[PDB]
């Protein structure tokens, strides 16, 4: 729609950290991270820096923990909302057992296939489908032909934040009792703490309201249980009850 | 020498944060933490918080994450180390099924003691096997009388900072193959991203040296893999690759 630029570089916070330390952040990567990080998943990284919408790449110290979280769980069939170049994707896949699948969906595919010749390389490409289409509607057709035998064991939401709670009420009907559903970037920079933050891009602005009443109803919501994490730009990973 | 004894008076990083502000911390924590929050830990919480040690006290929102982590791999043998007023002991108590048992090891019984009411509150004493003893010399023994059938799902180190590579000799054989082994500060303020920083109390100097060590060794180990998470002073997931 006309009015101003929603570029990348229209964005107010993209440098600012929600730890205080720029040097504890390269500690951990530094340390804990790229020895542990996969010849794709660099490759895939390095790119994605270069890339015009760099700042929605996930953190890497976050993908370890995404890795962590689905062995730990022994996750099969996932589904992940928001793939961009597939950091989190490829993380997701070679955490997976060899038949394990994954439902991946983003509206731009361009995006796909810059990182998809590291998802090659890895040899995990098969365990992959990618619907390149809108989320919602996605969402919406599969309640209609899901069976209870082929719930997800998680969900990894990271496409458009305003849509968060939207998705969170077809997610909670396709992801099996006990499965995972992970909300990325629900600190959204810090801001999440004020009740006003002068100086954003309206549409940074619309999402720092959009978490504050995303976080508010995942505490509130009774079909899950919540853990918010201060990794990455802060997770909220939900456990379905019932 | 005689006197007052050791307070965290005299420590140097009792009031730093590894997150941006203190605002960020109070709102995860009223936001995403206190509605979810058990009656019987907000009990033991404030009550721990008048405590004279009561910065060893484990983040309530690391607590919460401790609990999703075992309800999602579905934990049901646990080992503690370090136990303090219990907060953490409580939460994983809370978190297992019925039928599970936790190995609660500390050198002070009077600290547990503290919290033992609101754990019988809770209604998961019959749980807990707590153990008056230093670590080392009941992992040691565990690891000639335990068999394959009694190994731990789950570990949670957060005892004496220094000896954690040795805990970690005994809990890679102790922790059963895709299990989880979770230290506790392994940011240990923020200090550990600097190789020398002024001030400190030697005995949190001495663990800024040890945490630097552990973080490498963890990240080289080949039985394990890891994920360091900036929750709370930091945390370090192992799991057991064999
Ligand atoms: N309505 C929508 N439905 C599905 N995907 C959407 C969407 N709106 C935006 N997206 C996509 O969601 C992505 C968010 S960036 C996601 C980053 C990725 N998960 C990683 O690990 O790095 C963008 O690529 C964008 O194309
Ligand atoms: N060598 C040792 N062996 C076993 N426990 C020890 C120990 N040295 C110190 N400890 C205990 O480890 C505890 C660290 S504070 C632990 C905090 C607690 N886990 C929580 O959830 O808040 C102290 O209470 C101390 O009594
Ligand atoms: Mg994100
Ligand atoms: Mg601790």
């Amino acid at each position: 729609g006309p009015g101003m630029g929603a570029s990348q570089d229209d964005y107010a916070l993209i440098h600012k950290n929600i730890l205080h330390s720029e040097d504890l952040l390269k500690y951990i990567l530094e340390t804990s991270v790229y020895p542990r990080e996969h010849e794709q998943l660099k490759g895939l990284r390095e790119v994605t820096e270069k890339h015009e919408w760099s700042s929605a790449l996930v953190a890497a110290d976050e993908g370890l923990f995404l890795s962590m979280l689905l062995k730990l769980m022994n996750a099969k069939r996932t589904i992940e909302i928001g793939v961009y170049t597939g950091y989190s994707l490829l993380t997701t896949a070679l955490a997976l057992p060899e038949d394990g699948k994954i439902t991946a969906i983003d509206v731009n595919k361009s995006y796909f296939e810059i990182g998809l010749p590291f998802i090659q390389k890895a040899g995990v490409e098969h365990k992959i489908n990618f619907i390149e289409s809108e989320a919602l509607p996605v969402l919406d057709q599969m309640l209609q032909e899901m069976k209870e035998e082929d719930l997800y064991d998680f969900a990894f939401v990271d496409a458009d934040k305003p849509n968060y709670a939207n998705y969170h009420e077809r997610l909670v009907k396709l992801v099996r009792v006990g499965g995972a559903i992970v909300y990325d970037n629900t600190l959204w920079y810090g801001t999440v703490a004020f009740p006003e933050y002068p100086g954003l891009h309206p549409e940074e602005e619309e999402c720092r309201v959009s978490f504050r009443n995303l976080n508010k109803l995942l505490a509130a919501d009774p079909r899950v249980e919540i853990s918010q994490v201060s990794i990455g730009d802060g997770l909220t990973i939900c456990r379905r009850l019932y």
